[PDB]
DNA sequence: GGGGGAAGGATTC
DNA sequence: TTTTGAATCCTTCCCCC
């Protein structure tokens, strides 16, 4: 099986450039302003010019500004980015029937049945990069290999505006040399539990006792890593159906005073429902992020779809179940809906 | 012993 | 004054046959 992965380059920042070309060349930083105070919030993403100087996703807007005080700072426009993405995705649907839309800027194409070797694949990759750059003037990076995991790793090494293939021989090379932390699905917390069992490479996972690994990272991660080490990872490019829609917002100030919180929670529901658009959820979860940034959540499932009026009522019941079973103040309150009919 | 759903956990977009 | 926000798939817990 041959996999072709497409990962839009610095997408949010790039889509902004596409709507205001004058931005090209200058460092652009797309922000998520929180509103607690002047320039509060974090950076959603920055084009490469900005990244060169330490301005990247996650860093507070404040700091980003100390580094590049004269950069173009723009407020995130998800809706807009979403629509461009949809279009770009529909372009990809013309290179394969089997397409997996991982995120707003990532899709996997099963091009086994469309090409035969990595040369023919690699060409289709360029044909794809072009079609997109033509129809939407957006640069992307393509990853090609035997499975989704290594396809993605290709793209990771190539971006931006790149394209790379990882043949069966190199997959084996990487199984030995690639830093296990640079494997899709292995975040910091898990990297540590590993880049700690002497497991700093994929291959290493085959030499340790299974149970030891399982006990540390979990049965699922353990099997995931093992299978990759053995070169038997072949997940199918399946269609992902969104399974939950929600919205969580930052309050002007921390609190555990029910009335004071109600407005924010209702705004979250309002927006949540607008986003649900026709989808009917039989499950609701009130999510709270405390002052010390921990996550607390209570939810209920109904044998029927939830009406917005119901959402409102039950949410308050859940927010109360939170306030009662926790004594920490709350900083962020939101809601999340699932189990669509 | 294990199916199955609630709450926290972590990853990553 | 971090610190943002959305959605997932994983583990862990208790209920129940
Ligand atoms: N709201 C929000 N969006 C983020 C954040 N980090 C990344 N994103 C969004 C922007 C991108 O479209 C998508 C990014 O994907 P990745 O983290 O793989 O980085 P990549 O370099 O592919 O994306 P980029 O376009 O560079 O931001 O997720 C964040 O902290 N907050
Ligand atoms: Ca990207
Ligand atoms: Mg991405
Ligand atoms: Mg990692």
């Amino acid at each position: 099986m041959i996999v072709l992965f497409v990962d839009f380059d610095y997408f949010y920042a790039q889509v902004e450039e596409v709507l205001n070309p004058s931005l090209k060349g200058k460092p652009v930083v797309v922000c998520v302003f929180s509103g607690r105070f002047e320039d509060s919030g974090a950076v959603a993403t920055a084009n490469y010019e900005a990244r060169k100087f330490g301005v990247k996703a996650g860093i507070p807007i404040v700091e980003a500004k100390k580094i590049l005080p004269n950069a173009v700072y723009l407020p995130m426009r998800k809706e807009v980015y979403q629509q461009v993405s949809s279009r770009i995705m529909n372009l990809l649907r013309e290179y394969s029937e089997k397409i997996e839309i991982a995120s707003i800027d990532e899709a996997y194409l099963d091009i086994s049945d469309k090409v035969r070797d990595y040369r023919e694949a690699y060409n289709l990759g360029l044909e794809i990069k072009n079609k997109i750059l033509e129809k939407e003037k957006i640069t992307v990076t393509v990853g090609i290999s035997k499975n989704k995991v290594f396809a993605k790793i290709a793209a990771d090494m190539a971006k931006p505006n790149g394209i790379k293939v990882i043949d069966d021989e190199e997959v084996k090379r990487l199984i030995r040399e690639l830093d296990i932390a640079d494997v899709p699905g292995i975040g910091n917390i898990t990297a540590e539990k590993l880049k700690k069992l002497g497991i700093n490479k994929l291959v290493d996972t085959l030499s340790i006792e299974f149970d030891k690994l399982k006990g540390m990272i979990g049965e699922a991660k353990a099997k995931y890593l093992i299978s990759l080490a053995r070169d038997e990872y072949n997940e199918p490019i399946r269609t992902r159906v969104r399974k939950s829609i929600g919205r969580i917002v930052t309050m002007k100030r921390n609190s555990r005073n029910l009335e004071e919180i109600k407005p924010y929670l209702f705004r979250a529901i309002e927006e949540s429902y607008y986003k649900l658009d026709k989808r009917i959820p039989k499950a609701i979860h009130v999510v709270a992020v405390t002052e010390d940034l921990d996550i607390v959540s209570r939810g209920r499932t109904f044998p029927h779809g939830i009406s917005k009026e119901t959402a409102y009522s039950e949410s308050v019941k859940l927010l109360q179940k939170i306030l009662e079973e926790d004594e920490r103040k709350i900083r962020r309150i939101g809601v999340r809906f699932s189990k669509f009919i």
